[PDB]
């Protein structure tokens, strides 16, 4: 198991524009297109992202390409962030995948606001961090996915994904 297979399980794959859990125009493997209500603003962003007139539909390869870019960008955002970097560096390889997952889903600002959990993770207080992470809108909105990520932080194994 690795970050790619992990996110592929959490996000699914959709080849036609769809609305995410928050109601936003998304495509592929969790690629947010726009927070605007306009399907046209979404279609525009889509064509811009792919480099072609897509009419709202992409191929698997195109999906995977967006996905490759997004994971990369997620990692780089963590590495560039003064609050996230130290925590991330402190983690083992499995837990690092959990961190990437959160950033991919909620953005760097979002995660960055989990100050207390971040401190707990850095100190390696696993059960404590797990409890604190659950006290969040994130957990309340996407409980099954949150639980999976949280279990990964708690255990340091891929059990939630097996
Ligand atoms: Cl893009
Ligand atoms: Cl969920």
């Amino acid at each position: 198991m690795n970050i790619f297979e992990m996110l592929r399980i959490d996000e699914g794959l959709r080849l036609k524009i769809y609305k995410d859990t928050e109601g936003y125009y998304t495509i592929g493997i969790g690629h947010l297109l726009t927070k605007s209500p306009s399907l046209n603003a979404a279609k525009s962003e889509l064509d811009k992202a792919i480099g072609r007139n897509t009419n709202g539909v992409i191929t698997k390869d195109e999906a995977e390409k967006l996905f490759n870019q997004d994971v990369d960008a997620a990692v780089r955002g963590i590495l560039r962030n003064a609050k996230l970097k130290p925590v991330y560096d402190s983690l083992d390889a499995v837990r690092r995948a959990a961190a990437i997952n959160m950033v991919f889903q909620m953005g760097e600002t979002g995660v960055a606001g989990f100050t207390n959990s971040l401190r707990m993770l850095q100190q390696k207080r696993w059960d404590e961090a797990a409890v604190n992470l659950a006290k969040s809108r994130w957990y309340n909105q996407t409980p099954n996915r949150a639980k999976r990520v949280i279990t990964t932080f708690r255990t340091g194994t891929w059990d939630a994904y097996k």
